[PDB]
Order: C-alpha cells, then structure tokens, then sequence
C-alpha cells in the first residue's frame, strides 16, 4: 500500500504517508497549552500517523485567532510544547508545528461560542492587523489596522523568533501558515491587499511579505529539517485560472527560497465564494501544483477514507495525505486505514499493548 | 437508545451504559504507572464511555501478573493514580479501579513477550502463592506455594490497604478481581483449592476467602460508592450447571455482604475447557445471574458492536455493557456507537473541540 510507504525529506523519515494536519483545539489559555493538548496529541501519535503537525500556533498575541489559541511568542510558551514534542516522538511519529498569524480574522470567538468577531464590549478582544484596513465581512466585520513598514518588520521577526523557539523545543518539521485568509494569505490576495507601497499591487509586491518571511525563517530553521508552508492556491471566486497560475508561480519562488514541501489548500480570503466541497476535490489541484512547481505536496479537505488516500498517492497527486477530521473521530485512524487497505500485521500500526490484542 | 441512558448506583451516576472494563497494559515499572497509562486512560475517557475501570492493579508485588503490571501496594503507588483519576473525571467519565492478586498465574511474561511463566533462572520472576501447591499447567507450569494462615491474613489486609488507597486517590468505583483463575477465583474453584482447613473443601470454606475479603474491604470503602466484584461463574469444564448454581449462591452472599454490582465472567481457572466464543455469548449467563441473584451485572467477551450492546440492555441481560478491545482499536468507540445507534447530537458524545466539527 502506498499510504504505508515511508517518506524521507531532509533528515526526517516518516513511517507512512499519513499526516495529521494542523487542527486548532481552542483550549489554550493566554497561549499556553495544557493537558487537553498533551493527551490529544499523544493519543493521535500513538494511532500510527507518520507526521503530526501541531495546530496553528500564534507568533504574537494579536496573531491568535481566538482566546483559546496556542502561542509561541515567548520562551515560556515554547517550553510548554516540549512534552508534546517528546510524546509525539515517543510514539514513533514526527512532531511538526504550524506557526501562524491570524491577521484580520483574529480576535474571534471559539467556533462553538459564536464563531464571530468578539464584541468591542468584551474584555477578551484585541485590535487586529492586516495589509489593508478592509474587513473580511459576514461574521468577521471588524476592520483591521493597516500595517506599517515597521509592523511588517516586527511580524517577520516574530515568525523568526517562533521558528527558533520551535527548533529548540524539538519540532522536526515546521509549517508557515500562509493560507486560509490569515495574515500571509491576505498579503497575497488582491481581495484584501490594497497597498500602494512595496507590499501591494504587483505580483512581486503581493508575494513580498511571504517570500521575505520565508527567507527570514530559513536563516534560523535548520537546513536538515523540512521547511514547509501552507498556502491557498485558489479562492473559488470566479478568478480561479489566473489565481492558480499566480499561486503556482509563487510556489516556484518558494522552492527557489528553500521550501521543501507545500501544503496546498484553499484561500478562504473572502466569504463570497463557491467552494465545490466533495471527496478528494483538491486532488487535481494539488497534482497540478506538484507537477508544475516541481515540489512535493500534501493536501486535505476530503481525503479521509483509506481508499481515497491510497488513490491520491498512487496517482502521484500528493506525497503525503493529510487526514484531519477522521482523526478527531478516531485518534487511531491510521490503524483503521491499515486494516481496510489489507496491510500485513495491520494491528502493529499501534503500539504493542493494543497491537497484540487486535491481531488476535 | 438504552445504551445511552444514564445509570445511577449508590451516589454515582454514569452518563451512559458503556463501561470500559479493566484492561492490563503491561507498561508499568515496579508497579508505578506512567505516561503510557496517563494518555491511554484520558483518551478513552474523552471518547465518551460512562465508566472507566482501570486495569488489574496488584495489592502486593507478588500479586502482579507480570513485571509490567500496575500496583497499589504503597501510598506512593496510589498517588501515581491521582492524575489518571483527575483526567477521567475531567472528561465526564467515572473512574473505577480493579484491585487484584494474580495467585498462581503471577510471575509471567508480558503477552507479546512469550505470555508464559517466567523461567526459574530468570531474575525477573518471583515465587507465587495460591490456595494449594498445584500448577495451572500448559504455559503456566510453575507450582505455587500453598498459602499459610498468616499469608491469608496478610493478603486480606493488602486488599483493604489497596481499597483504602483507591478511595483516598479519588476512585468512585471499586472492583475486586475474583475472576479469571487468579487468587480469589482459585480459592472458590475445586480445581485449584485442595485445602483441608477452613478455606477449602465445603462451599462455605471455598467461599470464605472471597467473603472475608469483601467484608474487610467493605469496612474502608465508602457506603455511597459502588462496591463491585468480577467473578467467573462457570468454567466450560463439563461441570457448568453445578458450578453456575454454586456461583449464583455465592453471588447471593455477596449481595448480603454489600456488593452493589457483579461483573459476570468466565473462571479461566484451568486450561482444560471448551469456551464457546461467539457474539454476546455471555448474555444468557449474565441474565441468569442478574435475575436469580437479584444483583445488577455487567459482562464482556463479545458485546463490542453497537447493536449487540443495545440488544443486551433492552433484553435486561445486563445493566452496563463492558466494551474492551473495541476501545483499544478506537478510544472514541462510544462516539462511534452513538452514531450507529442514531443518537441525537451523537458527536457531542465527545468534548467540544471534536464534537463541533463532527456535527459539521
Ligand atoms: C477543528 C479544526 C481545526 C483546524 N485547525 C487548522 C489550523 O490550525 N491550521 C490550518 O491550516 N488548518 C486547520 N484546519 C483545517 C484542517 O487542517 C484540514 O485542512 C481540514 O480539516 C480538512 O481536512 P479533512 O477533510 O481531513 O478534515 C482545521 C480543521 C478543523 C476541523
Ligand atoms: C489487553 C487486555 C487486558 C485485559 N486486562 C484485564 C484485567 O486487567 N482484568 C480483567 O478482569 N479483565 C481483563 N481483560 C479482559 C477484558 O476486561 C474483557 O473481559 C475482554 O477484553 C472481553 O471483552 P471485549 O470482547 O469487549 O474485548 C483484558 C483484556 C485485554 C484484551
Ligand atoms: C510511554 O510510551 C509512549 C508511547 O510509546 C509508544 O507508543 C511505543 N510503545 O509503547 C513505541 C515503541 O513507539
Ligand atoms: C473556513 O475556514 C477554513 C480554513 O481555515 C482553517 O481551516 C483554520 N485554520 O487554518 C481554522 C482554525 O478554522
Ligand atoms: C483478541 O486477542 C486474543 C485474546 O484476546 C482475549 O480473548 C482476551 N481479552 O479479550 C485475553 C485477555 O486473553
Ligand atoms: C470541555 O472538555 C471536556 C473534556 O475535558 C477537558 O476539557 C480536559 N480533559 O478532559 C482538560 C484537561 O481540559
Ligand atoms: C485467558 O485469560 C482470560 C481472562 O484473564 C483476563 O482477562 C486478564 N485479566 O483478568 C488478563 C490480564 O488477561
Ligand atoms: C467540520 O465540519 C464542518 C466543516 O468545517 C470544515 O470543513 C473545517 N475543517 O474541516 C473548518 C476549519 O471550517
């Protein structure tokens, strides 16, 4: 089975092609993770996935999505991740982390607590920042503060500091969150970037914040550990052909800047879209990015059955299959997939105290 | 769905009828549990089961089955369970513990490390004790030492001390391990008990160790928390009708002695048996014990599908359905069962950071 072939990138070898993508838990307090995360991540890692990318972790307090988001903006925040890193490793999985800045989507309620921008009378809210003073709209009406050149320098340094902290905590895989309408995505998109300086307008200018952040992180992230990013390559906004061509060109420049793998996603930059949700719908798009930018890729959003994941790998559409929600349903999903795909000794996808008994 | 109706026993209310029965992990060192158990138990409790009975925990070092078995023979051992108790309660499940003494089946290798008695030349092993100096046979050939009267007094006090510690550590449910051919079961069975003193021979004498241990534990275990036991009520040894009749009579004496619920199992006292393994095969036996001894019961050994579990409850064969191996496969099995049985808001069997997304 292709899903259960190992994968080597730089000095890191994953035991299979199942990746757990970053999934916010909204359970942190003042950015500090706790026993929710410790058990959540350790259990999924024991489930058998080869790579576990920890949830969007804010590089600065105002870069959290919600008051429940994890942060890594101080050394104390980074030290809190050390037992998560070590528990993922102890399970035989590879610990990764997505470092993030929510941009204009920040200062929002948890999804089961309204999912909307926090009210200005609520003591939990904060001022958001973005390329331009333009609101997402819909359930996120708060207008962000337009960043100055000094803000751009500071946020870039925050990504650098976060990458250095993640390195020292023992993460072996880093993902820059340039997707999903948060800060990085919003610099790239003409929907949200109306700037008239070096960081808006042309393709080079809109790419500049993302390329400069990648280059600054590259200075401190080890050359022998995978340096990756998540990027929304189209919006389903009626501009898909031109947007995908530009996004693929940016992927070429990411590769020239030392990126090892691209997590291919959807932009979610504005609400006025028509995303064609369906099983493995990102397959053909990820395949095109992979082939045209000549870069390894993963994707998500509907690959969460064993046969769909296997098919995407056999078709060379993906190098790793990211399986998110199925691992919330079943933290041992990788074992379930090994059983369904007829892997020999499938129960030994799990550690011995489970594997021995599920073999019979 | 009967499976998702709450259950109240003494002052304890379980949110559904799904119980996770004790399942040895063989991962402790010198009796002390560790990060294996912490994540293992916390993840299963978050999965939605109403009651989680922690694995067979030895009341004395020689009462471990293996060198990997958990123990509670000192206050330091008991304090190590506190974070497990806390994590089970934090998930909304009820923490229980099975306290145990392996008797003549002690000093054995882990199941994936030979599953047999440790050799006499192997320094990891220890002398075993039992009612009589007679081996189980087969893969457990070691002849135990016949217990002295002082041994009997000491082991009873060890059960008391273990129950006292479990109480003070915050367990809300206790299970005396009188099943599966270990010490207590071997006092009851004529196969293993050849004693000629007050603890062997007659039905009263063979019952004596179990009744005296129950009474001694009853003195330190709170009135308002369920006091339960696991007991093998037949062997499938060709003596089933007579053995079941005597076992039900003992269950009546357990009830008179304050037992609140009986976990009905098979004796496993000797290897020369013909156990008719199959789906829900214990259903009719558990029902007969429940009805004739007028005690609430649980059972296991093949109820691990949602429909089999639901059927056993609707037929009033069980009060709680114990689902073991399916929870090793999927720690969120209770959520899987809620979906299959069409429970409304089935995803909210899980905590919010999962439930919100699995509801869609
Ligand atoms: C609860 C939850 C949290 C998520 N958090 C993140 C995140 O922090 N960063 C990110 O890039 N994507 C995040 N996502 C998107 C997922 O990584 C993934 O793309 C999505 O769940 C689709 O894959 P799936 O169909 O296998 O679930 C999250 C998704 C969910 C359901
Ligand atoms: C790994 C494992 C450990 C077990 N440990 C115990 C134990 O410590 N005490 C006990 O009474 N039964 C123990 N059992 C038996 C189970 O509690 C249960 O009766 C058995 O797994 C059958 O239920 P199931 O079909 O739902 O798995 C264990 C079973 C397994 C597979
Ligand atoms: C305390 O155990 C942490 C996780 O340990 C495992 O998952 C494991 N075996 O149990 C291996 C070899 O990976
Ligand atoms: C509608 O938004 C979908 C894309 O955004 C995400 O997946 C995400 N973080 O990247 C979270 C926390 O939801
Ligand atoms: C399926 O694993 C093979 C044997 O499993 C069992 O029957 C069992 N518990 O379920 C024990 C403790 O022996
Ligand atoms: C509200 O979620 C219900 C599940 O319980 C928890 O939250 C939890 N552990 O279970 C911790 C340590 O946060
Ligand atoms: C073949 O024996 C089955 C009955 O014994 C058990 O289930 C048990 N403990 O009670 C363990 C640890 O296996
Ligand atoms: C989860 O079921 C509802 C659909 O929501 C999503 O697709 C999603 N992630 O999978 C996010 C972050 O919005």
């Amino acid at each position: 089975s292709a899903l259960f072939e190992p994968y080597t990138l730089k000095d890191v070898t994953l035991r299979n092609r199942i990746a757990i993508p970053p999934m916010c838990q909204f359970m942190a307090e003042d950015g500090l993770i706790n026993d929710w995360h410790q058990v959540h991540y350790a259990s999924m890692a024991r489930g058998g996935a080869g790579l576990l990318v920890v949830e969007a972790t804010a590089v600065a307090p105002e870069g959290r999505i919600t008051p429940g988001c994890a942060g890594i903006w101080s050394d104390a925040h980074a030290q809190a991740f050390v037992p998560v890193v070590q528990a993922i490793k102890a399970a035989g999985s590879v610990p990764g982390i997505q470092i993030a800045h929510a941009g204009r989507k920040a200062s929002a309620n948890r999804p089961w607590e309204g999912d909307d921008h926090i009210g200005a009378d609520d003591a939990r809210g904060w001022e958001t920042i973005a390329p331009s003073a333009i609101a997402f709209g819909a359930h996120l009406p708060n207008v962000p503060r337009a960043m100055t050149l000094d803000d751009i320098a500071r946020v870039k340094q925050d990504f650098v500091d976060a990458a250095r902290r993640a390195r020292d905590a023992g993460f072996e895989w880093i993902e820059l969150h340039f997707a999903h309408g948060y800060l990085g995505q919003s610099f790239f998109s003409e929907h949200s970037n109306k700037r008239t300086d070096a960081y808006g307008g042309s393709f080079d200018n809109r790419s500049r914040f993302l390329l400069e952040t990648l280059a600054a992180v590259r200075e401190v992230w080890p050359e022998n550990l995978p340096l990756t990013a998540r990027f929304g390559v189209l919006e389903y906004d009626g501009r898909d052909e031109q947007t995908l061509e530009e996004s693929i060109e940016l992927a070429r420049r990411f590769k020239a800047g030392g990126l090892d793998l691209l997590s291919v996603s959807v932009g979610f930059t504005i609400p006025e879209t028509n995303i064609p949700w369906g099983p493995a719908f990102m397959g053909p798009i990820a395949e095109r990015v992979r082939r045209e930018a000549k870069l390894p890729v993963t994707s998500a959003w509907g690959f969460g059955t064993p046969q769909l994941a296997e098919a995407a790998l056999q078709a060379n559409q993906l190098d790793l299959v990211s399986v998110g929600r199925a691992h919330l349903a079943d933290p041992h999903w990788a074992y379930f997939a090994a059983k369904e795909l007829g892997v020999e000794k499938a129960s030994w996808t799990l550690p011995a105290p489970y594997a021995h008994w599920l073999e019979r």
